[PDB]
């Protein structure tokens, strides 16, 4: 489980996926992380 702080970052982040950037480049540039919460927390709502 991976978590945006925006449905912004997660757009950056399915970008960075589609970008030879990796999962945690994506994770870093974008500022997504991975939970194994519930859900996406009140820090990454996306």
């Amino acid at each position: 489980k991976s978590c945006c702080r925006n449905t912004l970052a997660r757009n950056c982040y399915n970008a960075c996926r589609f970008t030879g950037g990796s999962q945690p480049t994506c994770g870093i540039l974008c500022d997504c992380i991975h939970v194994t919460t519930t859900t996406c927390p009140s820090s990454h709502p996306s």
